[PDB]
């Protein structure tokens, strides 16, 4: 998944905060 216009969308999923970097984004364990 995470090529880093995706990690911009997942640091955006970072304010989906279940995470404080678990795994959002960094910290993505995806590709």
């Amino acid at each position: 998944i995470c090529e880093e216009p995706t990690c911009r969308n997942r640091t955006r999923h970072l304010p989906l905060q279940f995470s404080r970097t678990g795994p959002l984004c960094p910290a993505c364990m995806k590709a």
